[PDB]
This record gives C-alpha cells, structure tokens and sequence, in this order.
C-alpha cells in the first residue's frame, strides 16, 4: 500500500529511504510503485533536452528545465553537462592532452577523493579494442588511466551474479545469487527477474560495497537506478549530488548502463547496429566527465569503468532438448539457457534418481553440446557448489549453445542472437576494467584478473576496511599509485618434525614387497647427505610451504624430492621436485612393477600398507613423485617408498601416470625446467576448503587410509624462459590444475582412445589458481623467494586459460 498523497517537492533523489506507507522520491520508487504523484513533474524533467545551446547561455532561470545555462547554475550545481563549452568557451574533457595526475587536485571541503563506478551490462572486453574508434571518452579513459586486457567474470556469467560479486567481492556460492533465477528448498521460495521476491533482504547475502560504506561513516549514493529512468537523469542526478554541502555529499556513487547488453541480445556481440551503443555509452562517459570537470573534480574523482560479463553468438537453432536424451522429460525442472540446473520437479517422487538423469545425458550424441556434471564434480575453479540453491545436477554448455527441456519452451515462450552465462574462461564472455584518476596508475596496462578482487581495492580507494571476502588483498596492488595495503605473510602453526632412521625393516608388516637386496664410502656418505636434504635447494626452490592449521607432519628428504608428510592422513600433504630441461625420462624396470618399501624414518603405525589395496578391488595406488623421473636407477628405489604412495582409482591412474610419464618431461622441455609441487586434496562436503580428519566419508576398505576428492600440481618455472627454473633471477611463471580423482573417466567422452587424445583437454579443464589449492589445503606456498609480497600474491592468483 502506498498513500501516494506526500510530495517530491524539494526531495528529488533523496538519499535516506522512508519507510512505507510514506511515498518515496528515490531512484528506485518506479520499481516498486511507491513514488509520490507528483515525481515525474519535479524529478524526471526532460524540456529543452540536455545540452546547451548558444542561445541558453546566461538565460533566465526556468525550473522547467531539464537543466540548465543560467548564470546561477554552477551555484545550484545543475548544469547542462555541456555548459562551460558552450557558453564559457571551454572545451570538452576529451579534447584536452591528458596529463598524469601525480596528487589529487580537491576543492576544499573533500575528505578524500571520491568513487565513481562506471558499470556497463554485457561489455566484452574485445569492444575496448574493436569499437575505439567510435568511443573516444572510453579511449582517453583507457589509455591515459589503469587498464587491463580484460577481466574475469565469475561463473555463471550472468548479471545479478557478477554485480553483487562486484558488489561484495565474494563467490556466488558465499553471496547467495547464484543466477539470474533461483529456487531456496529452505524458503520455499524462487527468486526472478519479475517481481518482488527479489527485493527481500534474505536472498542478498556478504556485505556489498554501499553497506561497508555507511557502517565506517563513508557516505553512498544509491547504487541501483530505475530502467525508465533516461542516462542523462542517472549522470546529473550524481553531479547533483556532488555538489551537497560536506557533511550530506557522499563518498562513492554507481552508474549502471543497460547497454550494450540490451542491443548485444538482439543483434549479436558484433552486429552492424552495435556502433550505435557504444557510441551512445560514450557520449555518456563524456557527459560525466564533462560535468566532473566543470566542478573541477575531474582530476580529483577516482573512476572505475568495469562490465560484468561478455556476449557470444547465440540462436535458437542452437539448442539441445534434454527431450532427446531422456525418458521421463516431465519428472525434471530445468533451469535453462546457457547453463542447465536441473532437480526433481515433485520431492514427494522417490523414482527420482541422479545417477540415471546423469547417465541418459552423458556422451550421448557424437557432438553433444552440454556435459552434464553433479554439483561437486565440477571444476573447482568455477567455485560452484557449496550453497542449497545450486541444484545437485548441472549441464556446462558449450559457448554458442542453449540447453532447453524440450522443443515447445523455444518457439512458444528467431527472437535473438546473443547471450551470456557460459564458462567464465571462455573469450567472449570476458569483460572489462579501466581504472582512471589520482589513485590510479598513469597509462599502465596491468594483467588480467578476477572481479571477485576489486571489491577489496574499492575498500582501499575508500579507506574502508574490507568485510572478509574471496578477493586476495595486495593481489591488486599494482594497479594503485597509492592507498596499498601491505599484507603480511600468514604465520605457519605447525612446525614439522625431522625424523631420522628410527625403525628397523622387520618392525614393518605392511604386506608389500621390493625386489631390492640388490648391494663402498665413496656412495653411502653421499646417499646420508641426501637423506639429510644436501640437494633441498635444487628441489625445494621458492621454501617450504607453511602449514595453516595444526597438525603432525615430518619433512622428508631424498636425492629427486622432498615432502611434507602428514601422520594424520598417512601420506604427504605436498611434494616437491625439479625437472630440469636436461633430464630424461625411464621406465620402471620390470623386476620393480610391484615394489612398495617401508620408510624407516617413518613408524609402522604412521604408514600405509598394501594388504589393504590388495583387499580393496576398487582402489589401486600411484606416486606422488613419479619413478619415471628418477635421476638414477639407485634413486629411483625412493620412489617407492610406502611414503611417497597414494590410494588411486585404476581410471584416475591412467590421467595420472600420463601426466608425470609424458606432461611433465614436456613442460619442463618447453619452460626450461620446472619446479613440480604435487600433492592430494580433501574436500568431501565441496566448500572449497581443505576438510579435517573428522569429515572424511571415504577410506581404502578397511584401513585409515584417506582417500582425496583431488589431486593437484603447481608447476613453476622462470618467467623470463632463457632461464632455468633453478637459477631464476626475477619473475616467476606458473600453471597448476585440481583434477577430480574418480573411479571413471565419464566426464571424458574420449576416454577410451590413448591418453595422448584425452588427458591434458582434462587437465586445462581443471586449471587452477595457487590460491584454489591454498584453501583446499591449509597450505602456503613461495614463503622464500627474492620477489615482493604483492608479486606473490597476484601469481598465486593467476588462471592458466589456455584460451
Ligand atoms: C569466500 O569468502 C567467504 C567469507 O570469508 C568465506 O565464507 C565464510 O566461511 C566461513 C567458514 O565456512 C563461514 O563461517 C561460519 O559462520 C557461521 C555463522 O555465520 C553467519 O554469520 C555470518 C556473519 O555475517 C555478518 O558479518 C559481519 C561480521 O563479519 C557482521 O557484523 C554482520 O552483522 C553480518 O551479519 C554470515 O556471513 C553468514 O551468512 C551465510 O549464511 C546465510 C544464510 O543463512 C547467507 O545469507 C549468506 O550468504 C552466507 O551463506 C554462505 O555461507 C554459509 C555458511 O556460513 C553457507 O551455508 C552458504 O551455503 C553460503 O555459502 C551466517 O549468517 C558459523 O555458524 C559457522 O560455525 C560453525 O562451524 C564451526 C566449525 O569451526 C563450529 O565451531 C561452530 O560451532 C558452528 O557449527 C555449528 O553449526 C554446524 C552447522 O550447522 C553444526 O554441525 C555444529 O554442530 C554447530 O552447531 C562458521 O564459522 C562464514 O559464514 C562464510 N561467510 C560467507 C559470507 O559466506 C568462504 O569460505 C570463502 N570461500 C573460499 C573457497 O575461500
Ligand atoms: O541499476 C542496477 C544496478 C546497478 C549496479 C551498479 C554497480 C554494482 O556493483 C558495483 F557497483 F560494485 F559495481 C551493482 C549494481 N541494475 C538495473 C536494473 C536491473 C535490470 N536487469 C536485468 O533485468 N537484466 C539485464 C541484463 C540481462 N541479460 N540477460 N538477462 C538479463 C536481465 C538486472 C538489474 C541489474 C542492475
Ligand atoms: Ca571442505
Ligand atoms: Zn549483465
């Protein structure tokens, strides 16, 4: 109910909400119904349009105006955009040679320099390049300010997801708007496009970017804007508001532009009527800055101009119907478009089953164009599982695609040519970032990165403190002049032991067997060194990685490798090794397929045993360091220590053994040596975090063996590749990936032909940040390397994409 009978009268945009059943004047009261009767009249004026003409210069004032070329209006802060070029012989900001802006240039009475987001809906990152001829604001923005290539949208690469990420630098999974749509099974409730559901604070989880604000006394102007509401109101609205007397004006202000996302649906991402929109979203750009200047703010305001998600080509002749692939089409409900979520349509229907849904959709048809995951089997990368609102089974489509349920849902809802929401590493859907203003670099091109991390420099822009979030602080130090945050190193909390030979072979009944009585102080003094970590430096380059949490680990040393071994889940939490571009690869000799040998630093008790692969017919075993790379056949024998051993599936073997027989010698060859840190991970209830002793659901049968959702590497090597990765002097690259450990290779529809087809497509799949496998592991890694804190910290945040 709204008593409608109030006034706007001197309230235009005003900035606290009145509660109902009061009438509103905000820039939102279109969308609920509530505005004042008289709102169209006083605040979305539009007579005599938006910009000054000769013959309005120092006219009578009008209040009619839409704005206005009175001699008074610089006083009012009111304005047309164009004035001072038209009537006061300036000229438009674009026009002028731009100029490093080495201090901020503040009118008094500012605390700080204010924030301007910019944000356009569906701006690919390749616009920046293909339409800069066409926007010459954007362009001086771009290339006078910060920028990168492009940034990375979250997953799905949908708007309500990626601006509340921006918002709140936060996963989907952790923020709660997990699409564009939603069912919450614990509300019993749906959120859409239309209507109010979506205005019920339940469904907005974190703590976005205008809250952080106003909880440490930093003002924000009103973030959302009515879509009946012109750009030219949206940009004077905030002028306006920048000239407030101190205490009332705010800190931080948002623009949201509908286009070119709007036209990019309609005509595809580069159809002929796309110039128009990104002319017009100049033209926009321009009035800002234009009207910034004009209240000499135009080199004191810090502005982002950042999109939330690409465009790819998309039609209706590119849909899959999940009604050619399953029996029982009307027991599901799918979420459909360019991802697939699909659950049981009745809960009271117990001839529901997952295992079948996914198996009538799995490898199918030769060119499927979707690939159907439960939840917790997707990449981790994508972060997309750990919320009740993600249905259990999902459909990654391939980019250019729609899933839909069947043919009906298409031609009785072509209307379209583009859409979003794909894989967020796929090139299209990728975004953009342009930072411009005191606290920015001056024409720096910085690397791409994830927008889950700007929500933490915006805070720094501010001086606000971040709520916690999914960002890594000081990962975006280089895209600042000043206001970095210098981030410490976390503190390890569990140092290791050192174990010495403490344990005699016969104290060891582990059922395993070596063929190795196969035996001089010319070769055993040397072999002690080795024990004792005399080659660590070769293997162990950037220091070892810090334990986060508390537990009873051993250090152990060997000729090819050293490992950090943990006495709770009975194998290493990493390993560590260096492939040189020299080194060779072997085979496992025939007399030493079988061999598994006790590690006498290690106690019986602390070790596996493999009577309980023996017993286990589902479970076999690989290594961690692989023996292939062994860099003699007298070292190769510390390959197979029980030690360095963990519970594989036979179907993850054939991925795993791939990788270190072939991938590695490769990478090493191509990056001039490499530095491997491998090792297992837990993450049995999908949180993204490592799991602890207490919540492991799967053991080899009958024994306290553990066995790992995942398996990781990172693989690190000298930026600059003319030189080796033991002897690097600078910059350092790297590439790691989580690949899910499973008892098939279903989500591989190639699987069957040779590893060489199949595998490393798996593996760039499943590529990963260092920071993913941080979380997942408890772990820190590059403790001791010559680079600074914040280089670290933006390599750890680093996706290989292969794209
Ligand atoms: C990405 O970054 C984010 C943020 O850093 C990481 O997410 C965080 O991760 C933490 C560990 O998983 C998790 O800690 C929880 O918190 C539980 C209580 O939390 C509630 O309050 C939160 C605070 O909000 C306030 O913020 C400021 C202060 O910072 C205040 O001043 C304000 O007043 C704010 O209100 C709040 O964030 C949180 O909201 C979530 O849930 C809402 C729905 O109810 C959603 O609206 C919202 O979106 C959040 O939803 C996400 O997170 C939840 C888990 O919290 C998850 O279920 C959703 O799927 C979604 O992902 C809460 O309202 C606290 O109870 C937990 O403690 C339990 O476990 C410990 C184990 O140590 C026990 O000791 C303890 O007893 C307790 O167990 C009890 O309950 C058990 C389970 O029910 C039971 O088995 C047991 O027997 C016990 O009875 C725990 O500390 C953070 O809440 C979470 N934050 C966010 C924002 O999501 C994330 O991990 C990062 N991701 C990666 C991959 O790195
Ligand atoms: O005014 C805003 C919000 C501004 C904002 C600015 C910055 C933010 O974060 C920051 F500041 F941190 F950057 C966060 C929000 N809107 C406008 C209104 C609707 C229209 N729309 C659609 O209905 N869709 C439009 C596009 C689209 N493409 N496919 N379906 C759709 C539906 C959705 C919703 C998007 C947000
Ligand atoms: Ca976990
Ligand atoms: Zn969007």
């Amino acid at each position: 109910w709204t008593a409608t009978s109030g006034s706007c009268k001197g309230r235009c945009f005003e900035l606290q909400e009145v509660g109902p059943p009061d009438c509103r004047c905000d820039n939102l009261c279109k969308s609920y119904s509530s505005c004042c009767h008289d709102f169209d009249e006083l605040c979305l004026k539009t007579a005599r349009g938006w910009e000054c003409t000769k013959d309005r210069c120092g006219e009578v004032r009008n209040e009619e105006n839409a704005c206005h070329c009175s001699e008074d209006c610089l006083s009012r802060g009111d304005c047309c955009t164009n004035y001072q070029v038209v009537c006061k012989g300036e000229s438009h900001w674009v026009d002028d040679d731009c100029e490093e802006i080495k201090v901020p240039e503040c009118p008094a009475g500012f605390v700080r320099p204010p924030l301007i987001i910019f944000s356009v809906d569906g701006f690919r990152a390749s616009y920046m390049k293909k339409g800069s001829k066409v926007m010459p604001n954007i362009e001086k923005l771009r290339s006078c300010g910060t920028h990168a290539p492009y940034m990375r949208p979250v997953y799905p690469t949908k708007t309500f997801p990626n601006l509340y990420t921006l918002a709140t630098g936060l996963y989907p999974e952790s923020h709660g708007i997990v699409g564009n749509s939603m069912y919450d099974p614990v509300f019993d409730a749906s959120f859409h496009l239309r209507g109010r559901e979506k205005f019920n604070h339940r469904w907005w989880g974190g703590q976005p970017l205008w809250i952080t604000a106003t909880k440490q006394g930093v003002r924000a102007g009103t973030f959302f804007w009515s879509v009946s509401i012109p750009h030219e109101r949206r940009i004077l609205t905030i002028l306006q508001w920048l000239s407030l007397p101190d205490n009332e004006r705010p800190s931080v202000y948002a623009f949201y532009s509908e286009q070119p996302d709007f036209s990019g649906h309609k005509y595809g991402p580069f159809g002929p009527e796309m110039t128009n929109p990104l002319r017009e979203i100049d033209k926009t750009v321009g009035q800002l800055m234009d009207g910034l200047k004009q209240l000499r703010l135009h080199r004191c305001v810090n502005v982002i101009f950042v999109g939330d998600h690409g465009m790819e080509d998309v039609t209706c002749d590119r849909t899959e119907f999940l009604s050619n692939y399953l029996t029982n089409v009307d027991d599901i409900t799918l979420v459909p478009g360019t991802l697939g979520r699909i659950r049981a349509k009745s809960i009271n229907n117990s001839k529901y089953d997952p295992k079948t849904i996914i198996a009538a959709l799995t490898c199918k048809k030769p060119d499927q164009h979707f690939k159907p995951y439960m939840k917790q089997h997707l990449p981790k990368r994508l972060h997309y599982a750990n919320n009740r609102r993600i249905e259990d089974i999902h459909l990654l489509v391939d980019r250019r695609w729609h899933v839909a349920r069947k043919p009906l849902d298409v031609y009785k809802k072509c209307f379209f040519q583009g859409d979003h929401g794909f894989d967020n590493k796929v090139n299209s859907m990728q975004t953009v970032f342009v930072g411009y203003g005191p606290t920015f670099k001056y024409r720096t091109k910085v690397p791409p990165f994830e927008n889950i991390e700007l929500y933490n420099v915006m805070c720094d822009l501010l001086g606000l403190k971040p709520a916690p979030n999914n960002g890594t602080h000081g990962s975006l130090n280089h895209l600042l002049r000043t206001n970095t945050f210098r981030p410490t190193m976390p503190d390890e909390v569990s140092r290791p032991n050192y174990p010495g030979i403490m344990y005699l072979q016969s104290e060891f009944d582990l059922g395993c067997t070596c063929d190795d009585k196969v035996e001089n102080k010319l070769e055993e003094l040397n072999k002690r060194l080795h024990t004792k970590g005399s080659t660590k430096e070769r293997h162990l380059l950037y220091g070892r990685p810090a334990v986060l949490y508390r537990t009873s680990y051993d250090i152990l040393y060997h000729t090819d490798f050293e490992s950090g071994y943990s006495e709770i889940f009975l194998m290493p939490l990493w390993t560590s090794y260096t492939i040189s571009k020299q080194a060779e690869v072997s085979s496992i000799p025939e007399h030493l397929t079988n061999c598994v040998r006790p590690d006498v630093r290690v106690s019986p008790g602390f070790s596996q045993n493999c009577l309980a692969y023996k017993n286990d017919k589902q479970m076999s075993y690989g290594f961690l360091f692989p023996p292939y790379l062994s860099s003699s056949p007298e070292a190769k024998y510390d390959a197979f220590l029980v030690t360095n051993m963990v519970p594989m599936y036979p179907a993850f073997k054939r991925v795993w053994a791939y990788f270190q027989r072939v991938l590695v010698k490769k990478y090493a060859s191509e990056r001039n040596g490499v530095n491997v840190i491998s090792g297992p991970i837990f993450d049995y209830n999908y949180d993204g975090l490592r799991d602890t002793e207490d919540e492991i659901k799967q053991y080899v049968e009958g024994s306290s063996i553990p066995v790992p959702t995942h398996y990781y590497s990172i693989i690190t090597s000298c930026l600059d590749f003319t030189q080796p990765a033991d002897k690097c002097d600078g910059p350092l690259s790297v590439s790691s990936f989580i690949l899910p450990h499973r008892p098939d290779n279903d989500e591989s529809c190639n699987s069957s032909e040779d590893e060489s087809k199949w595998v490393e497509e798996l593996m760039k799949m499943h590529t990963a940040r260092v920071r993913d496998i941080e979380h997942l592991t408890g772990l820190d890694f590059y403790r001791k390397t010559s680079r600074s804190y914040s280089e670290i910290l933006t390599l750890k945040t680093y996706l290989h994409t292969y794209e």
